[PDB]
């Protein structure tokens, strides 16, 4: 399995167990999100570096846009 956790609709805890699951066997995990999700992304992110991994480095953000409509993407990179 890949290392990455797309954040959707699901309550904010949820993602931030699935992220803590991938950290256990990986050094980096890959949080996507789009849309309205994308606050959340921010907050899963916050959440793991404020209350459980606090060394955790933010190694790269990216935004864009996914698709006969347009969609905000958010892409944080989070890494040990």
């Amino acid at each position: 399995m890949d290392n990455v956790v797309l954040i959707g609709k699901k309550p904010v805890m949820n993602y931030v167990v699935a992220v803590l699951t991938q950290l256990t066997s990986n050094d980096e995990v890959i949080i996507k999100a789009r849309g309205k999700a994308i606050n959340k992304a921010v907050d899963v992110a916050e959440m793991i570096r404020n209350r459980f991994i606090k060394d955790i480095k933010i190694k790269k953000i990216e935004i864009g846009t996914d698709k006969e409509v347009n969609v905000s993407t958010i892409e944080i990179v989070l890494a040990k």
